[PDB]
């Protein structure tokens, strides 16, 4: 052990956009850690390779991790379906949180974000987790592919991912 760190490499329209880097907080939200640990390599059959960024609102964050529907109504954790909010230790500082999406309290599935700003009315909410550590440049980037509403303009994707150490 350590702390680990996850890369998903970034396309747009299939065009290789660059890589981003995350440590995940396993040290303080082990189980939400793994979950996204394990999607990233895929080694439970499934995972976050090949899925896109469905929603992504300029100022605000990227979300993406639906591997099942593809449009947000979907995904799954590694512990079943759906699981509980580990804990809200960690707060949405600022550009660069790594978080849980939800549809409420205690639905965490695989579904994330992250933030490029501030966020600290999420705080409570939603179960931050990680890090970027390489790559705000390229998260940046994808942030322009957004919109107000979230919809994007091209098909935001992770065309691989996987764990560095
Ligand atoms: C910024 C994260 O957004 C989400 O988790 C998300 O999709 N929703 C927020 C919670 C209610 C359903 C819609």
């Amino acid at each position: 052990m350590v702390n680990p760190t996850v890369f998903f490499d970034i396309a747009v329209d299939g065009e290789p956009l660059g890589r981003v880097s995350f440590e995940l907080f396993a040290d303080k939200v082990p189980k939400t850690a793994e979950n996204f640990r394990a999607l990233s390599t895929g080694e439970k059959g499934f995972g976050y390779k090949g899925s896109c960024f469905h929603r992504i609102i300029p100022g605000f964050m990227c979300q993406g991790g639906d591997f099942t529907r593809h449009n947000g109504t979907g995904g799954k954790s590694i512990y079943g379906e759906k699981f509980e909010d580990e804990n809200f230790i960690l707060k949405h500082t600022g550009p660069g949180i790594l978080s849980m999406a939800n549809a409420g309290p205690n639905t965490n599935g695989s579904q994330f974000f992250i933030c490029t700003a501030k966020t600290e009315w999420l705080d409570g909410k939603h179960v931050v987790f990680g890090k970027v550590k390489e790559g705000m440049n390229i998260v940046e980037a994808m942030e322009r592919f957004g919109s107000r509403n979230g919809k994007t303009s091209k098909k935001i994707t992770i065309a691989d991912c996987g764990q560095l150490e």
